[PDB]
């Protein structure tokens, strides 16, 4: 039924990922906010899977903003994946495109998940 399941994927050890279930709103930024702060042993990389994601408002970029701010504090490297065309103009237009760098934003888990394994290699 779903082939990119992330039950589907290797997903290597040391990379958490976090699947936002639909417009990035309000109800997805209270659930996201301070997800670093509660992981004991802080991930290498961090993959936020966006594939179901269309539309994001101030609300939940504000949201993503702070939560790439706590990986950075974590040394937490954070990636996004399934990231539509639509999304990435808004992204790029909010500014977040160039704050985090387009090399960490992936159209598919596949990608994202090479590129995760490669960051934990080394
Ligand atoms: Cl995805």
């Amino acid at each position: 039924d779903d082939p990119d399941a992330t039950s589907k994927k290797v997903v290597p050890l040391g990379v958490e990922i976090y699947e936002i279930n639909g417009p990035f709103f309000f109800g997805v930024a209270d659930r996201l906010k301070g997800v670093l702060d509660v992981i004991e042993e802080t991930p290498k990389v961090f993959i936020l899977r966006m594939r179901r994601v269309p539309v994001i408002d101030a609300t939940g970029m504000h949201a993503l903003w702070e939560f790439q701010e706590s990986c950075e504090k974590r040394g937490t490297i954070l990636l996004l994946s399934g990231v539509s065309d639509r999304l990435y103009g808004a992204l790029n237009r909010f500014g977040f495109i160039e704050a985090l760098g387009e090399e960490r934003v992936f159209d598919h888990i596949d990608k994202a998940l090479a590129y995760a394994k490669l960051l934990v290699e080394t």
